[PDB]
């Protein structure tokens, strides 16, 4: 089974998932100087006031906070998107040290972590069908840098002890994802893919320009999770990020100049 270790890491994925070498793989490095400001890009529309979180789960490679997506409760639209996208879950990628952890990079600069809010296009009926379409998913990428604590992230940090190992989950209701958004919604957008197998090229990436700050103590808590299941040898869950992939035939657009 794939992972992030020396023998089953990103460089090995192509053997079981040939699309790892495809034309629109993520993440990528965002070169702020060659990104084209596109005046036709609309402002993002994030509607999370009716969001219903259900639970948090350690899936062996990250932890996902899942939401009820049976109705248009938490949606994303506008920006470079056509149609409505429902939020299904959010997760993070982090490093063993503060100088690494993000998947996307800005001018080769790596951040301590990266938050991804995953949404699927309602036109397709369910998440499973959406991943098979070129415009099936819309993922919001938000960078985390170490500085002052992020109040809204604390409820997530405090629950991590109960989902230490792979397979564990915990009820996680009434969490408001609006507390994780930076103040500005300026962004870069490009056509890409899922960053973990099956690596399907069904994602319209929306990476926010402005990072959020989290405390050293907060990021430290992420590093206490385990890739392993209970009772097995302990492998700390750190560096669960895939390196930048070649841009190829793609243009990165910016909503700001
Ligand atoms: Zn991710």
């Amino acid at each position: 089974h794939w992972g992030y270790g020396k023998h089953n890491g990103p460089e090995h994925w192509h053997k079981d998932f040939p699309i790892a070498k495809g034309e629109r793989q993520s993440p990528v490095d965002i070169d702020t100087h060659t990104a084209k400001y596109d005046p036709s890009l609309k402002p993002l529309s994030v509607s999370y006031d009716q969001a219903t979180s259900l639970r948090i789960l350690n899936n062996g490679h990250a932890f996902n906070v899942e939401f009820d997506d049976s109705q248009d409760k938490a949606v994303l639209k506008g920006g470079p998107l056509d149609g409505t996208y429902r939020l299904i879950q959010f997760h993070f990628h982090w490093g063993s040290l503060d100088g690494q952890g993000s998947e996307h990079t800005v001018d080769k600069k790596k951040y301590a972590a990266e938050l991804n809010l995953v949404h699927w296009n309602t036109k397709y009926g369910d998440f499973g069908k959406a991943v098979q379409q070129p415009d099936g998913l819309a993922v919001l990428g938000i960078f985390l840098k170490v500085g002052s604590a992020k109040p809204g992230l604390q409820k997530v940090v405090d629950v991590l002890d109960s989902i230490k190992t792979k397979g564990k989950s915990a009820d996680f209701t009434n969490f408001d994802p609006r507390g994780l958004l930076p103040e500005s919604l300026d962004y870069w957008t490009y056509p890409g893919s899922l960053t973990t197998p099956p690596l399907l090229e069904c994602v319209t990436w929306i990476v926010l320009k402005e990072p959020i700050s989290v405390s050293s103590e907060q990021v430290l808590k992420f590093r206490k999770l385990n890739f392993n299941g209970e009772g097995e040898p302990e492998e700390l869950m750190v560096d669960n990020w895939r390196p930048a992939q070649p841009l190829k035939n793609r243009q990165i657009k910016a909503s700001f100049k």
